């Protein structure tokens, strides 16, 4: 019905944040409709997906372990927004834990199967959550995906998980922002 809502619903862009031990080390908005791949090291092939590369870690302290983890993130993780919603495909050797709107607490821990497409966010469910928000004012609809690479919990020797990501479809962010203006 509203043409601004149609635009948001049409948008395939993802907002992505990468953390090394709970420190922001990278933040971007994807531009490609085909999706994006998060990985370690340049790949010299043809691909219509955005290449999000893990940045070089800081020299101090946990560098050796992060590097080992990065070596299991070479092939990386493919993410893309369909009209349907947000999809994920793990291609890497490193295990990938996720939390998000399609996840349960009973289902936890939530792991991405290698080479298997998993759906992390669904637009119809989101629109339903968005309706509940519009009527009652709570709760905020859920649309953030959380990813940890390699670790289900922070190591005994370390306070934080080594590498974490945050993914938001801009579609949800903008629709929620709209709903807040009223
Ligand atoms: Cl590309
Ligand atoms: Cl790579
Ligand atoms: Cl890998």
């Amino acid at each position: 019905i509203r043409s601004a809502e149609a635009l948001a619903l049409s948008d395939c862009r993802l907002h992505i944040c990468l953390y090394y031990r709970d420190i922001l080390v990278k933040e971007l908005t994807t531009t490609s409709p085909e999706g994006c791949r998060i990985s370690h090291g340049h790949t010299y092939d043809v691909s219509n997906l955005d290449q999000v590369l893990f940045p070089y870690p800081d020299d101090n302290g946990q560098r050796k372990n992060i590097e080992k983890l990065l070596s299991h993130l070479e092939r990386g993780l493919v993410l893309w927004m369909a009209p349907d919603g947000l999809y994920a495909k793990r291609l890497c050797q490193s295990r990938i834990y996720w939390d998000g709107p399609l996840a349960l607490c009973s289902d936890r821990p939530n792991k991405l199967e290698r080479d298997q497409t998993c759906k992390l966010f669904d637009t119809q469910q989101f629109l339903s959550e968005l309706q509940v928000f519009a009527h009652h004012g709570r709760p905020a609809p859920r649309f953030q995906v959380t990813l940890c690479f390699g670790e289900e919990f922070p190591d005994p020797q370390r306070q934080r998980k080594l590498i974490t990501a945050h993914v938001e479809p801009l579609l949800a962010r903008q629709l929620y922002y709209f709903a807040q203006q009223n």
